[PDB]
């Protein structure tokens, strides 16, 4: 199929996603609406149950409502059974709406509807080329209080019917009964309680067992994405594990949520990004749009650097996923905020690298600083609005132009409220000016583009502003940018020579199944690379133009880049592809009498890829923790790591480039074949 393909389950670079919180856009179908205090017709109540449900989404597929917006994915609120009680915080009623208090992963949520229904829209969206990306917050249960059971559900899980257990006499430890997060570290916030929310215990093997066998149900029945919530108080080791089980069943494109607060780097979030085999919702791209636009408090500069910088932290910067607002903030409308600059964060939003996401109502220009007034009711379905027109205009560009869903972003012109940047993957382009001064236009000149000698038309064809060029061999001709103006001008050629613009996914063992999206690769079936490893015949289990679906060769564990050949001609590299020893499971591993210095650090590191190939590098695992679940001079940390396999490993503290090692012999451990398992030593 071809890499645009609703098909392609492996990338949605090519996508628009249009993220909706189900209960808050139509209500299909009022059988399955909540009875009581927990429903609010009028939706005046916004902690309250509206009614909307998956036929009512169903339905505006079948209008094409969304076919005429152009949005090619649905990302949906968490499908699972939620907590049926009600519960108000202090004077008011809340319910789980939100669908983030789960209580059963294997049942679906009856205010959105049935197994049928759902099955039933999956159905429907694959029919029109919508894919489905599903919220699944593993992380937590219910609220709960444990010296209280009366409260909420008291955090029970159940399994299918039957129930596992609640947050009181939890004696088995499925959740974490360590109090709070008052979030002062990242194992404060990891190990313990986010807020009242019933932490689970993923060392817990039934727990672990659990949440493999839950997301394998929904993935056997069609999602396309899985949106990963509260990444950042669940350990990577586990999440990493989780993943590889993913990919060994029906590799999804996975993308999970850590928050940050502006464009600026952070170490664990860019690391987290990199080593846990699924991407992260762009949140430095998202702050940086909005200073800029919305609040005025940056320049193009600072939109420009955030382009740069992040493409410098990211390894795969196409993964990550892009917004203007969403349900964690105020709504990027305001009533000081005006139209045009939204239409501007769209504009940039829809043609800049990374997936991009929509907050539903935007096209509406819906408005509502903070929660839940962020989650407002959809206020109409009209096709009317230059937002709208807008979105119709540039995201078939991520399907047509493959400069934009693959190229590379470079500036060729800058200067504070003015920005024209190009994309380019092969000989596509496009390239985009843009001038946020609502009052002064812009005399742009000596403007160099790769733009081949032509006449240029501007893609949205004026609405925003947008004017024609000419190009004389990159050479764009003096022109004028208009007040609030915005433009866009691309270029598409058929590829000659093999180029890859993508692999998914990019992580897993010898055995699994990878896409690789790309142009020129031609039609008679040729080699992958996966390094000098060349793939051939029945292992590329398909083969055309835009992709290639080959299996990961048995090779060595450790970092490849693969490489694609075309007729001799070898395509350039994606780098980075991660290859694991095999299967993985979840190992806790717990050294006593480390005592460190001031400053000093403890790593781990061992005889296979998982655990760094005995470096002392960033591919060494750690800093340890030693805090919550076990405490200093005694560390420990939870790692991903072959199943089945006899380590060997040892501790050592870094403190400055100086390293120093545990002396005697190297541990051993012989990993379970499957599940969790804890492994204490002493710092020899
Ligand atoms: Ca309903
Ligand atoms: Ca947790």
């Amino acid at each position: 199929d071809p890499d645009t393909a609703v098909t392609n389950k492996q990338s949605f670079s090519t996508d628009v996603i249009y993220q909706v919180f189900t209960d808050r856009f139509l209500d299909g179908n009022p059988s399955n609406n909540p009875t009581g205090a927990a429903y609010d017709a009028t939706c005046s109540n916004l902690k309250l149950y509206c009614g909307g449900d998956w036929q009512g989404l169903i339905n505006k597929i079948n209008d094409n409502y969304f076919s005429d917006l152009g949005v090619t994915a649905l990302w949906i609120s968490q499908p699972v059974e939620n907590i049926f009680a009600t519960i108000n915080y202090s004077g008011v009623t809340n319910t789980a709406y939100h669908g983030y208090w789960a209580r059963d992963f294997k049942k679906t949520n009856p205010y959105f509807g049935t197994m049928a229904d759902f099955q039933n829209l999956i159905t429907t969206a694959h029919a029109k080329g919508i894919k489905i990306v599903i919220d699944f917050a593993p992380n937590h249960t219910s609220p709960a209080m444990e010296t209280d059971t009366s409260f909420a559900e008291n955090g029970r899980l159940y399994d299918n019917g039957t129930l596992v257990g609640g947050y009181t006499n939890d004696t088995n430890g499925y959740f974490h009964h360590n109090g709070g997060s008052d979030f002062s570290s990242l194992e404060n916030g990891i190990y313990k309680n986010l807020y009242d929310l019933a932490d689970f215990n993923h060392n817990n093997a039934t727990i672990d067992k659990y949440f493999k066998d839950a997301i394998k149900l929904w993935l056997d029945m069609g999602v396309d994405g899985i949106r990963v919530a509260a990444v950042k108080h669940m350990p990577l080791g586990w999440q990493k594990s989780w993943m590889s089980s993913i990919y060994a069943h029906k590799p999804v494109f996975t993308f999970g949520e850590w928050f940050l607060g502006s464009a600026a780097s952070d170490a664990d979030n860019t690391d987290f990004a990199n080593k846990s085999g699924m991407s992260l919702l762009d949140f430095r791209f998202n702050s940086a749009v909005r200073n800029v636009f919305r609040d005025n408090t940056s320049n193009m500069y600072a939109l420009d650097s955030m382009i740069n910088s992040t493409a410098t932290d990211y390894n795969q910067v196409n993964d990550q996923v892009t917004f203007i607002d969403n349900h964690d903030m105020d709504r990027f409308k305001t009533s000081a905020v005006n139209n045009r600059r939204l239409e501007q964060a769209l504009a940039f939003t829809l043609t800049s690298r990374g997936v991009p996401a929509i907050y539903y109502g935007t096209e509406q220009y819906l408005t509502g600083n903070g929660d839940p007034d962020n989650r407002a009711k959809m206020p109409s379905f009209s096709k009317s609005t230059t937002a709208f027109n807008v979105i119709s205009k540039l995201a078939p560009l991520r399907k047509s132009n493959p400069a934009i869903a693959y190229g590379s972003t470079q500036q060729r012109w800058i200067n504070n409220d003015v920005y024209v940047y190009e994309r380019k993957f092969g000989k596509s382009v496009a390239v985009v000016a843009v001038n946020r001064n609502l009052s002064t236009s812009a005399s742009i000149t000596g403007l160099s583009t790769s733009l081949p000698t032509g006449s240029y038309t501007d893609v949205l064809g004026g609405v925003l502003n947008g004017n024609n060029i000419t190009s004389t061999n990159g050479s764009i001709n003096n022109f004028t940018l208009a007040a609030g103006a915005t433009a866009v001008w691309q270029y598409t050629t058929a590829e000659t020579t093999p180029t890859i613009g993508h692999v998914g996914p990019v992580m897993g063992k010898p055995g699994n199944v990878v896409t690789i999206d790309g142009r020129g690769f031609g039609s008679t079936k040729g080699t992958v690379y996966f390094g000098t490893t060349a793939v051939t015949g029945a292992a590329i289990t398909s083969w055309e133009d835009t992709q290639i679906k080959v299996t990961i060769p048995s090779v060595a564990a450790g970092n490849y880049a693969v490489k694609v050949a075309a007729s001799g001609v070898n395509s350039n590299a994606y780098n980075n592809f991660t290859i694991l020893t095999g299967d993985q499971v979840t190992v806790r591993f717990v050294v006593n009498n480390a005592s460190t210095t001031l400053g000093q650090n403890l790593y781990l590191t061992g005889n296979v890829a998982e655990l760094g190939n005995w470096s002392t590098g960033s591919t060494a695992i750690g800093p340890a923790f030693n805090q919550v679940i076990h405490q200093y001079p005694t560390w420990y940390y939870d790692v991903s790591v072959p199943a089945g396999k006899q380590l060997e490993f040892k501790f050592f503290k870094k403190n400055g480039s100086t390293i120093t090692w545990e002396s005697g012999s190297n541990h051993t451990f012989t990993t379970p074949a499957s599940g969790t398992a804890t492994v204490t030593v002493n710092w020899q």
